[PDB]
């Protein structure tokens, strides 16, 4: 559980927002890309695994589960690649709610930048800092406890 | 000290590698950009502060210290912007050694990707995982202790 992440893809302004969520804490990382490809997903995972101890990634769809480039990034980074089937149905709702919340925050900051990528990083900041612990505090505490 | 980071700019393949180092742990984040501008530095700091609790950033040069866009990103993210003058002379050497080490790692992975950005993220991964604790373990432990 300290090492489990979930990929999530949502759309805004004709672009794709790729999100990785640390399941146990709700902490997120995100980026803006023109379209979701295996190559871009692979690169996103390489970045993620260099920054946090990623043991397992539940992929966001079957195309990314199948992608040889995504499989190659998971091999490279020592990540167990898994499907994202919501065997627990509450998983769908949680991700849906998170996407709605993210878009709401993006709307609240949207006029503070020209480019969507900038607004998305402001939204990541606000989400991770919101408290009563924050998601950012929770992920560090969870991982630190696991190390000790 | 848990919240203190240092910016660092190095060059490879006619491009710029922008690095943020967590001073107490040696943990790094990095990106590749065509050239170091205030805007790109500002965006890099916004990303960093959404991911880690950044209290203070020592800027890499006077242009980034002066930059109104960098100052604006520091204001936005609640970061104290400081100079990077090595009042302790060993600071120069440490950064110089880190850049040499990074470039060595990049050379060791360079043929595993077409694009420099990919090789840089592999290098970040290897640096942060190298042990006997790793930099990634150190940063989490330092910040977790501070939270509690
Ligand atoms: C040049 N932009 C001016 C601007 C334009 C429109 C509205 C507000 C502002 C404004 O000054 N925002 C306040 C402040 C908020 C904290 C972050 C820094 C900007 C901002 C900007 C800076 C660096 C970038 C950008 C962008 C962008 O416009 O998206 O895009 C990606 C590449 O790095
Ligand atoms: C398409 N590339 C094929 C390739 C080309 C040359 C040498 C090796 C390989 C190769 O297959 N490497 C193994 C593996 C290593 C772990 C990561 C996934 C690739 C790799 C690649 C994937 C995603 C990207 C890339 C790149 C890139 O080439 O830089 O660039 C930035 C955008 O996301
Ligand atoms: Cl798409
Ligand atoms: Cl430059």
């Amino acid at each position: 559980s300290p090492g489990i992440w979930q990929l999530d893809c949502t759309h805004l302004e004709g672009k794709v927002i790729l999100v990785a969520v640390h399941v146990a804490s709700g902490y997120i990382e995100a980026e803006v890309i023109p379209a979701e490809t295996g190559q871009e997903t692979a690169y996103f995972l390489l970045k993620l695994a260099g920054r946090w101890p990623v043991k397992t990634v539940h992929t966001d769809n079957g195309s990314n589960f199948t992608s040889t480039t995504v499989k190659a990034a998971c091999w490279w980074a020592g990540i167990k690649q898994e499907d994202g089937i919501p065997y627990n149905p509450q998983s769908q709702g949680v991700i849906e709610s998170m996407n709605k919340e993210l878009k709401k925050i993006i709307g609240q900051v949207r006029d503070q930048a020209e480019h969507l990528k900038t607004a998305v990083q402001m939204a990541v900041f606000i989400h991770n800092h919101k408290r009563g612990y924050s998601a950012g505090e929770r992920i560090v505490d969870i991982i630190a406890t696991d190390i000790q």
